């Protein structure tokens, strides 16, 4: 189904480096539809909840500290297979090993400053969307270019 | 002063044509800082207030109808001379007469589908920002790349 | 009216320099619709007819010789004000004096190797289209993106 | 040998989405030479012949219907290993699984709207070129940039 | 004549912002030929000599201080009318008033951080080239693409 | 460590094709820092030393002949994992088999005209840097954007 949605966050390093527009344009060109979008400086509570799966790990603190250190651009994109497709467009965890053409492959060098993060599964996407966005902040009616889907 | 701000709205035609990222990237490359950003479908009340200066004119209705017909990406950019600079980057009212290199010059053809609109003066910017955005939706602390200003 | 058409020819120097795609993309992004397109090596008869307005001038021979020296990409674009708009996107006769952002301003240096030429008026466009293209080579039904025109 | 040729068709969805110039530019930058180019609306006879290998399959009808639904940009490119190289530049059948950097990976989302198709072998290329183009529509003498081949 | 040369320096702010490649590519696409190129951190003596025309003015000190504050990418480009053409591609002194499409118009905001500077006349170019480059650092034989000049 | 360095040379075919700026921009966008840069026409002695590992092979002569046939743009980039990362950004030896998104994948077609070459290991990088550049030609103090490294 064409209504799958994923959550993407341009982290503070991506915003600070002026990469927001470049990133959004890659998803728009692909044909995914923007369904939610806003810039905010995450609070500690929102960050700890977002990274809750890592809470027992040592690196949890650093992830929380970094994401609340500056503005973040949060967005929700809709489309067929968007969850896995957006991860492929992002690259792998280590930017140095990500292929040229991917966001991290083209712009990043360090695991801890890897620019953007997207949901890893439909289930986590559904959880993340509900955490970061109020229902009224998301488009209800979506209309993709008519030349994108059979 | 380097803290001047302007309000820009990517209208429904610009969002529908997948031009949001392209537009944001032009302002980021220029060195202006994103201070507010969100997508919303304007209500009639917000639209009539935004276009209040034209309320006695015949074309008022059409402007209100069009802007509430679909999603809009609202944003606030900060920087020296941003109000006039952003207008220059946009082009003139008629896209056909706008120079190649400007947003309307590169992407538009009709006055009524001219993609984006920006504040025409600091005073109108201040009014528009307060209409479209709550104070907590705007960054308070802004940090431009350190190589941009003397 | 939205059905005006203009004739554009990417000259041999533009084809040889690998600029065909770059040029077509500029008109597509603008919103003009491709209505005719083909590559051919012009015959002397077609060239002399195309440049017939200059036939009494000394430089006529050189224009004819150059345009028949290699492949040319001929195209017809449709849209509101396309004739004048396409000239503005091209630049002025001398590439050195053309503004950055225009095709000649961005890519050319010499009057005699100025990459592309477009019709100078609706009347000349109508004549040029009929010279270079058979009626069955042109789209009859045209459908522009629906977000381009009011 | 440097004179191998392949047939590429930008399908109706690619033309409708304004991707013709972007696609041609990718092959020009690569160093392949444009040897044939035209826009046409395929007739049913030409479509059934093009897709003749699938004629016994159920999905044959849909392929024929779609390709004759609007304009197509047909082209022939020449160069060493162009047949396999052009397929690699295109991506795999499913755009969602195509790598960022490839045409389908960057712009497509659905198998049935996958933008462009290229010959799968030299033999099929030779058949397709002869179907879509008359011999006089193809360049006989080809001259690649002199810095491309040893 | 096609052998005119101009001197361009990407100042410390341009180097620091990662704009070197973008700038060089604009001149290469235009058709000008790179005849000299190097990165160096200017010494005070070289800076005072470069800005010698302003030595009696108050702002002289600041120009000298800034240009010696970090790496500079110095280059010499060759081609017809390159001196005036390169200035047009750069924009005017104030980046805010420079047109979109020009380097300063697209990337700058402050007079004192205006990214790049080029020779203002053939005479000053000849002086600047001799100051910044040793004769053996410059190409003697130049070969422009053959499709650029008549 | 973040101070690893690699040597890259845009070969004569890359310079001749106007690809210098495009290539430098890819490394700048990635976040690597330019630490050395110059254009020169290699002497036979420098070439034979650069390709010394192949001196017993038949193709040695051709490599030496080609690299001394015209200008070369030599550069040194600094950053974490830059040696392997730059090779990945370049592609594989055969441009036809290099993935779209890589420099050779996007721009090349022949093994002998493969545009650019980078060090294959830290040890060879250290040798190549010392061969092509004098110590005073390299930046001593390097400052990467502060948003690149943790």
């Amino acid at each position: 189904v064409n209504k799958e949605r994923t959550f993407l966050a341009v982290k503070p390093d991506g915003v600070a480096r002026g990469l927001v527009g470049e990133i959004i344009a890659r998803y728009e060109k692909k044909g995914f539809v923007l369904v939610g979008l806003k810039q905010l400086v995450p609070t500690k509570d929102l960050a700890e909840s977002h990274y809750a799966e890592h809470k027992e790990r040592p690196f949890f603190g650093g992830l929380v500290s970094f994401i609340t250190s500056g503005p973040v651009v949060a967005m929700v994109f809709e489309g067929k297979g968007v969850v896995a497709s957006a991860r492929l467009m992002i690259g792998v965890t280590n930017p140095l090993a990500s292929a040229p053409g991917s966001i991290r492959g083209d712009f990043g060098v360090d695991v801890g400053r890897n620019i953007i993060a997207g949901s890893d599964s439909v289930e986590s996407a559904n959880r993340e969307i509900a955490l970061w966005f109020k229902p009224e902040e998301l488009l209800t009616e979506v209309k993709p270019n008519p030349n994108l889907y059979e």
